[PDB]
């Protein structure tokens, strides 16, 4: 088999044991990842912690160049790395070359920001005529270790996002992708050993999370966790954490409230776009619709028409609606359209699935009663909610544990921006669909969405630390 | 009894049980304090909750014309306030009535520090040219309910200093100060009271924290956690926080570092100074000093002749070293005394206790084989550790679990800064003990001290959120 | 008669001539303000660099202690100073206290803002990394001795939003008020001497700035200018400035931008209130209306019917329309009545003057080839310009060489910021009539409205310096 | 005669006249520059007016990439603009290829810096709350078309300074460079034309100062002026400016404090450095050492020895001392050499001067009486001028109507602060030599040194302006 190596302390290693990944569309093997043995593990940190002092040496430019590289070689192989990750997380091809693209964009906006981070000089004279002559000279510093996890539908750049902010501060890391699609976090770890950074400034762990997940996490050696998964496991992470910092980026149910006055058509083709990608496997997409009854008829017959204009098939063939990365997550999703089936919703869509693939379904009349309506199914499945009124729509809403972001499509600004204060949600987009988009921009969730602000500056921010000095001038 | 009352939605409410204070130097009792039920907490809970959003619908003026008035009382009582928590805490009355002074200073400081949080304006071009039209418009917001929790050495400028930076945000507060020291933290709240915020923006929890404490903290109603006590009940908090934000002051073991080109009198009242007030009953204190070898024989000797010139007894006297918190603390550094005595130690002071009373020792020759050398004893006991090298006291120093501040005394300032650069501690200060001082510097701990970054302006951006609106222009 | 006398150095000074002031509405007499000599104003410039040294050695809360007793004492004689304010300006009495009003306001804001504005510290490594150990440290500082200059219309008002954040901020001040707002000026000048800075810190000057003001200005003991007042004589002090830093506040031609899918009647009482605001006394005013021809008709009547609902009649009366601050300004907006008038425009009001009261007058069909259509009138007079394009709207804007502000009424605000971008003014407000509005919020005119950015943080901002103090880290 | 010519609108242009330049080390004829008529003038200004827009059009991201293209294509050929840039300034050789590299440098960076200049969102609930709907959207924007205008000694360095930090903003560029160096202005100019940055928006002119200069400063078209060179002439631009925004880099007598306790051969070697580099024709340079009396007899004697290990000869030799720039600049400083000798100043090196290579001299025993004392020489030659306090070298240094830096050589860095803080310069360096150095540092000059902050950062928010949009939300 085609047996892929972690890379521990500047060099590539296989373990006793390996687990074989397969390709959620067709069933083929693709090779196989390490299963790593907690002493393997423990051979990672003690890498890293014993390489940071002399990274965290390194001038700001000097680890910027290190990372630019990084991103170069990504660039180079974008269509090496793109082929292998669109068969292993069952994503079209260009999508998935443009996941390996959108990380070097990352990686080099990260490299940039980070040795722009300023420090600050404070007056004690500010806060008490005694300390007029006492000032204090404070400066950043890195958190120390951080393990970065991401997860299956974004391995490569959900990965990136979380290892340059890290390392051009001078942390060092400790990277574990998804086992479904850990062959790609390796290829990405190719890429970091090519542009040669120390060795031990940068590690991978593969295994099971199932198994090795909360060894990882409560390994004393972490000095912080950032990660991006199921809001179950960020839950158990969150305790795991301790007093330590974290940075958890969950789960979400973006709705998109539609007002009387929205352009129906342009709200009727972003609704489909951040509903249907990627097999609705997003984190930030419109999966419910809160419109207003006298334009919801309107507006429904649209995206009925949208939807079936949707390509489905094989993840070469860059089809919209691929195979689901599972076996457990089509029969999960099928469990939803049941109960909302059962329960009375209009199914405006054929209800079809083979293999893992599940055509696109469009429910009507879905009711607060229903499954569907709450739950993120991470499949290509839209309900739609018809209100009465505005403040139903917030109310709905709100009513969600989830709270990433929110489309809110109207003509009247001053009311939407009154409407965005109210809703629980990180991000509250004005006539488009949700998306983390533009990673300058901040992006975090609100509720069991997540913890922690990101986006480049604050994922800096949030993973280095501050180092007051105090003296006083004669 | 004088049964005090807690403040819940606007009123004034005792329990079915209470729990008596006494002072602890005379034994005399002090009036009582309500025991809540954990049904009483669900209503303080709900009432802040109900009563958030009406308080960030108010403009940031009118919330700091609020707290403003809340400073304003503190003032103006700060004699009757401190005639009390002098005596509930035994805590000499000049020092008593700075405290109340310096809560209110920190309340008028965030007042104003709040009202000018500024939002950002991004642009989508700075990522990508395709997005140049999109633009971010970053507001911050409440994170909604805050538990705050101060420790018995500073009962109300540790509620205060939380407190405040809370509503400013428009967050509403629930307040639980410590049993011993319970009574002042409603003579706090009953500023509160009359400045007239409305019902339910600020309540207090009372109640011994060994009983209802987890209970308070695990309650799905809290939103953030702010504490400031022990390692061990950080941990527990941390814990028991889940993945909701929170921000710990901890224990600390604050080092002196004394170089052989030192002003060793100088030196010597810094360390004195720090290392003895309150008895000991500080964080941000000198608990160790780590001395050349060279230099130490001398700097010993003055701070020898110094600790004999502090004055001990009563809080009423303003004793410099009165009787410590209570018979288990008391106990406790007694322990510590023996350890290092019967171990080696060289007890340059008189061992002698009277009642919890205890003397202050100074212990030279204390070596890393002494429980003292590391336990944080919170009792007027230093230990001296004498080094030969800068590199072994770095070495000692990092070795602590503990990392508040350290002072280091030197002349040399380029090496100075070097040093603390490698110093595992939030501030380092340069030719002066230790301190919190001046709250609008930065205050954190590392290691097991803490979690977060206070200071007037970072406790506000720690206690809010973002609320990003992406549109584009046409 | 009743003799107003200059601060200088603590003392209050007469000189040998005098200048007598008289009530614009009545002409009675009002006191007399001295007509200070070339020497005099060397001495008050030669007091004020004397006591700067010591002022600058202050902390920043003693200084803001010292302004928020000003601001204080504002409130308490705001009855007092606005009944004089109300007499020499011939301004309603409500807006005159209101001046004054504001004025504590401004610089109880400017006092808190200044204590908090912080430095950098940079690092060399973010450059290159052979300067990796050095780093700068960056304070600001006070330029020295400014020179402030208020106009007649906001001779109080527009002093103190020089005074105060100039003061702050280390530096010292020599205030010169406008001859006709001279006596008030001396009242504010009563609130710094209570307040009890020390002498020399603050001063002012009195006599015609057409026959001392090139010689305040030019002395080379002044080391910034602040000015607000006329187009003409701001570009006087540009030039009499050399390399010196100013910042001018000068003329407006204010456009009010109405498109076809405006709320007409919100939009009719915006421009009514902006445009005859004391008499179309204000820099910030609606001064044009630029309104689509299919609209025009119907906004136009509404203007009409309001502004016969205008009060007419003297300041103690609190009426709307009051008498112009003297004949050569009545006589002047006569001019441009007329030129409109006979050139064609539609005066849809009487015409009428009594003394130098002229009533409200609206202009319908005014075009470009009318003066009224550009030169700034200071007088209750409106001219409506309809055009048949938002290009053409935004042409006519921009034609004038005035930019301070603009309105922009309607309900599509993608489009109202895409327009906003096209303007050459420094604010623009969206369905809100053009003001300062709001302190805390930038205030900067483009072409020859000004210069510099005001607003209270950019005030500080722009009337301090940087001092960086760079070395290396062994 | 190779005849450069000038880059206009997309285009190459000679004009009917031309200056010819020649080496100031040999006197050999280097080429010719055009010497553009006011007609000329107009049509790169009218070029670039026109460009803007489409310019600001662009994405920042699109924009940096030109720059970036531009730094790119210095670097591959630095060698050849580095042989003719030596040839022209009579600067040597390496350093020529290192002021191209240094270029580049500042180009790329500006690049990064200004794809970062974010916005701020301000609540009018800060100031009032009746405001608290009202919020304003505050976004940067480019000045128009800028002027710069680049010196002798770097005439490509202090173009890019100016050129990049403008351009990432989307302003318009028109850059002079200095006669004597306008060959090497126009191969930076080559550099912009290949990167193919749009016709109109990087455009030279080339002329002499003295003749051409006040048109273009004074012409209308320009919205800024950024100007490296004299005082004299900043004076001048300073009023031909107006009200319109400038930037002035002028002269500097920058003064070496040396104190007691310093490392006298670390200071005597960084004054050499300063003080002698690129023959004393450097702006940032030691020009003036103010010695405590004890340590000057020493200090000396090391400068003394040092100054005669200097080489001395022509550009392509690297000679540390090559031939000034021009005749009249030789007469220049021999006239102080002069002034200084028969005024018994003593003279510890030969007086030496062939052509125009003047041999380095250290003069002792220097007074306030001459003239070396306080005018910029800008030749080999450093005055010592001994003190007896530490107040009076403080008094002699601000004595200087000069104010770019100073170093201050000690070991007692509080004691440096609090001088530093009463040095009237812009940086103070501890330790160092004074230097730009560092180019993300601020760079300033205070009294006659200058106008504006540079730095990049500085530069970028310096030539931008502010657009403010407010509305309300419901
Ligand atoms: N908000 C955002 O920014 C964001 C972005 C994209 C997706 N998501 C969310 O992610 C979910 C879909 O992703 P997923 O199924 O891959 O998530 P998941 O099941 O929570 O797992 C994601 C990652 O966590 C690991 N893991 C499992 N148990 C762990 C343990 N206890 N300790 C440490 N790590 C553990 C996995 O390793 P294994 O593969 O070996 O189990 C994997 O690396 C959805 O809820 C979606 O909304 C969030
Ligand atoms: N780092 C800093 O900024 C800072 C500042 C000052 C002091 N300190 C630290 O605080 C300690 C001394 O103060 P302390 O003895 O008051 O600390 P503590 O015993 O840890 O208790 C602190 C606070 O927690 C409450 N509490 C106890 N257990 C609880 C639990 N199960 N869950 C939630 N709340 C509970 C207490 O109420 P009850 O009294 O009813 O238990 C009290 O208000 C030292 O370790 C010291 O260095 C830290
Ligand atoms: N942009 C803004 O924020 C702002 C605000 C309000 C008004 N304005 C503008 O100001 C004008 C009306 O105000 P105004 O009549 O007070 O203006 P002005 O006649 O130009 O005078 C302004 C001030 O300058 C003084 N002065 C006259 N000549 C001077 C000189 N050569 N040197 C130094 N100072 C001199 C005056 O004192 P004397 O009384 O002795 O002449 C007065 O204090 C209008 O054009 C208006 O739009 C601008």
């Amino acid at each position: 088999t085609k047996q892929y190596k972690n890379y521990v302390n500047g060099e590539w290693k296989l373990s006793e044991n390996e687990i074989k990944i397969y390709e959620p569309a067709s069933g083929a093997e693709l090779g196989s990842v390490p299963a790593m043995s907690t002493e393997e593990v423990d051979y990672v940190y003690a890498s890293a912690k014993k390489a940071q002092p002399a990274w965290r040496a390194l001038s700001y430019i000097e680890r910027a160049a290190y990372l630019h590289k990084v991103a170069d070689i990504l660039m180079r192989d974008k269509e090496k790395i793109g082929a292998i990750l669109s068969k292993e997380v069952a994503k079209g091809y260009k999508s998935a070359v443009s996941e390996v693209v959108r990380t070097a964009e990352i990686i080099n906006y990260a490299a940039e920001e980070g040795l722009r981070m300023e420090g600050e000089v404070l007056e004690g004279g500010s806060f008490e005529a005694a300390s007029k002559k006492k000032i204090a000279v404070v400066r950043r510093e890195p958190v120390g270790l951080v393990l970065a996890i991401s997860p299956f539908n974004y391995p490569v750049n959900l990965a990136g996002s979380k290892i340059a902010p890290a390392l051009i501060a001078g942390n060092v890391i400790a990277f574990k992708p998804p086992t479904q699609g850990s062959i790609s976090g390796l290829l990405l770890a190719e890429a970091f050993a090519e542009a040669g950074l120390p060795a031990g400034v940068f590690n991978t762990i593969t295994g099971r999370g199932s198994e090795i997940g909360d060894y990882i996490v409560e390994h004393q050696a972490v000095n912080f966790i950032n990660f991006t998964g199921s809001t179950g496991i960020g839950e158990r992470i969150g305790k795991m954490a301790g007093m330590r910092p974290i940075m958890l980026e969950l789960g979400g149910k973006d709705s998109a409230i539609v007002l009387e006055d929205a352009d129906l058509e342009l709200t009727a083709k972003n609704i489909i776009a951040g509903a249907f990608g990627y097999s609705g496997q997003r984190c930030t997409a419109v999966k419910r619709v809160l419109v207003m009854e006298s334009v919801a008829d309107e507006l429904v017959e649209k995206i009925r028409e949208k939807v079936l204009a949707l390509t489905i098939g094989n993840p070469e063939d860059d089809a919209d609606i691929t195979p689901l990365i599972d076996t457990k997550s089509a029969d999960y999703v099928e469990g939803l359209i049941n109960d909302a089936n059962d329960k009375g919703a209009t199914a405006l869509t054929e209800i079809k699935r083979e293999g893992n693939l599940i055509c696109p379904i469009l429910f009507d009349k879905v009711t607060t009663d229903m499954r569907l309506a709450w739950e993120e199914p991470f499949g290509p499945v839209l309900p739609i909610i018809r209100v009465t009124s505005v403040e139903e729509a917030i109310e709905i809403s709100n009513k969600s544990e989830y709270g990433l972001q929110a489309s809110i499509f109207t003509n009247d600004f001053p009311r939407a921006f009154g409407i965005a204060e109210q809703l629980e949600v990180g991000t509250v987009h004005i006539n488009n669909k949700t998306q983390r988009g533009t990673d300058n921009f901040p992006f975090l969730g609100a509720k069991k969405s997540g913890a922690g602000i990101q986006g480049v500056k604050y994922s800096i921010e949030a993973m280095t630390t501050v180092k007051s000095v105090v003296f006083d001038i004669k």
